[PDB]
């Protein structure tokens, strides 16, 4: 696994739209309910990505929102490497069972998405001990920049 | 400085509002071009910002979007200390005001190469974080973030 490499995906609940993104070695994520799947709503979301973390290479599909050109000119400006593969998903499921779980401790999706994010890189492999996918990413990324 | 102390403050640009947080420690930063200068803006940013990183301190104002019941409700779910006096005894004061200039002196330097002012802020941040004295080796502030975090593991 590659401390730089990224997947990144939309997903579907109550009508909405979430851009997931998982840093493939460590488990980490990062999502947001965007309001259209169009390619500028990607571009900002990869960006701001981009910003935080060392991204050196997204794993995307061939959807029109990751294919755009706005997409394509923010990663030629950040730097980053995208790949398509053939014409991460464990995560999509895993992130929907969270959210479904605390759904109803917020009023809008949009929230309840970030607090089922919070809990996904808190979490401990059966709640005692070891590191969370919030540890794992640091560690990976510190080791990795000496 | 501490491992989980951030500071968040609020600044306006072209009528807009960008809401802006910075982790003392290292010099990294986030920031965000909101809707509407809100509690719930405000608290949607600073769920965000606590599931990436391990935030301990959150020092704000006691502007009404700081102390709105939903701020104070994000903090307490999220296990964040909310502080509204001066910093934890240190002089990050000055740190904390370079940032927020700083931050505006890069979005005028990239402004032209983006439609909008919340794709330039990004930009901006982007640079920021990317950095490196004097453009030649050191470490640039989001190298340091995730060194000061990591060897905090432990």
């Amino acid at each position: 696994c590659s401390p730089g490499i990224w997947q990144l995906d939309c997903t579907h609940l109550e009508g909405k739209v979430i851009l997931v993104a998982v840093h493939v070695a460590s488990g980490y994520i990062e999502a947001e309910v965007i309001p259209a799947e169009t390619g500028q709503e990607t571009a900002y979301f990869l960006l701001k990505l981009a910003g935080r973390w060392p991204v050196k290479t997204v794993h995307t599909d061939n959807g029109s929102n990751f294919t755009s050109t706005t997409v394509k000119a923010a990663c030629e400006w950040a730097g980053i490497k995208q790949e398509f593969g053939i014409p991460i998903e464990s995560m999509n499921k895993e992130l929907k069972k969270i959210i479904g779980q605390v759904r109803d401790q917020a009023e809008h999706l949009k929230t309840a998405v970030q607090m089922a994010v919070f809990i996904h890189n808190k979490k401990r492999k059966g709640g005692i001990g070891g590191y969370s996918a919030g540890e794992r990413i640091v560690d990976i990324i510190a080791t990795d920049i000496q």
